[PDB]
């Protein structure tokens, strides 16, 4: 579990979104596994605007942060689940890093701010849904 709070927005994995997220929907994209809902309280997370390929992510299954090198956002094949059929997930970045089911939602950050959230992995890999291209999160 986990979310990004920036301005009047909450960014979560689309497969983990709640009834409240869907009743206050701003934008969602099944191909990115993202959903953004509106909030009453003001969020203070800073979104990174960069092409960093190094950062640190929070891994709940180890209660630890890990430094990682990660790939550029791209279309990557993802296995079927109770939430999606087998498909290409867009704007996904992979790193060699552990992860298990509930790790979805952990933040990846670089020196500039929030880069994205854990959305994939499996077999010793973890993937991140990138949010750096969503320029409207700041306004
Ligand atoms: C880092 O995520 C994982 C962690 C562990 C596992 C494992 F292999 F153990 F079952 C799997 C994953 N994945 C990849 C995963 O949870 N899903 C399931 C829900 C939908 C997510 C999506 N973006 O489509 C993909
Ligand atoms: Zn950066």
């Amino acid at each position: 579990s986990g979310a990004i709070y920036v301005g009047n927005y909450r960014v979560v994995n689309r497969h983990l979104a709640t009834h409240n997220d869907w009743a206050n929907l701003v934008w969602e994209d099944s191909s990115r596994d993202l959903l953004v809902s509106s909030t009453t309280a003001q969020g203070c997370d800073t979104i990174a605007r960069c092409d960093c390929q190094t950062g640190v992510y929070y891994c709940s299954s180890r209660r630890k942060h890990y430094p990682v090198s990660f790939s550029k956002p791209s279309l990557i094949f993802v296995e079927a689940s109770e939430y999606y059929p087998a498909r290409y997930q867009s704007h996904l970045m992979l790193a060699v890093g552990h992860s298990e089911p509930g790790d979805c939602g952990g933040i990846l950050r670089c020196q500039h701010g929030v880069v994205g959230i854990v959305s994939t992995g499996g077999n010793g890999l973890v993937g991140f849904a990138d949010v750096r291209d969503l320029l409207w999160l700041d306004e």
